[PDB]
């Protein structure tokens, strides 16, 4: 009990912070590395908070060789990518990752019934920025997530001559 306002104005390099505080304490070795110098986006600390932390549930409990958490942004737009050691994404379920969208007049759905908790993207979608996987040589996989940041004003140092 006390207010719960959510998805406003957070900075990327704090909620980060707070989940790194937190995977951090027993060889979670998570490599921190976010912008040096302060980010802003109006964003919710939750959502975010427990979308980066099930990214290393993957790399920890499996994995066991390096993890890696950093933040970066631009102007106009902030977003955070991560990476870990591992044997990457399958050749044949780089198709199937929980893709949105589909094309086809028929389903076909066999069975599967339940509960539908597909986190992480509910968080990405919730904020409307981007969210993309990428793997080099299926060795090295980084995750990219973005959060387009509210109108601003930064235009930089620019001379007329
Ligand atoms: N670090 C990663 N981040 C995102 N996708 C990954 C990662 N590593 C592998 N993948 C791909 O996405 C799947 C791993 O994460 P995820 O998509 O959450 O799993 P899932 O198979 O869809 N559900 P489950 O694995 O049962 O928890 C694998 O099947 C890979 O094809």
């Amino acid at each position: 009990t006390g207010q719960e306002m959510p998805m406003e104005m957070a900075d990327l390099n704090a909620v980060l912070g707070e989940v790194i505080a937190a995977e951090s304490g027993y060889e979670r070795e998570i490599e921190t590395a976010l912008y040096p110098g302060s980010i802003e986006v109006k964003m919710h600390p939750l959502s975010i908070k427990r979308a980066v932390a099930n990214m290393v549930v993957n790399a920890a409990r499996y994995g066991n060789g390096w993890i890696k958490v950093s933040s970066g942004t631009e102007p106009n737009r902030a977003w955070f990518q991560v990476e870990d050691d591992g044997p990457g994404i399958a050749p044949e379920q780089r198709k199937h990752l929980f893709q949105p969208f589909v094309r086809g007049d028929s389903a076909r759905t066999i069975s599967g019934t339940g509960l539908g908790l597909a986190i992480v993207q509910r968080i990405v979608d919730n904020h409307n920025g981007m969210l993309e996987l990428g793997t080099s040589e299926r060795g090295g996989l980084s995750i990219r997530a973005w959060l387009p940041v509210p109108v601003t004003r930064a235009q930089g140092t620019t001379k007329e001559g």
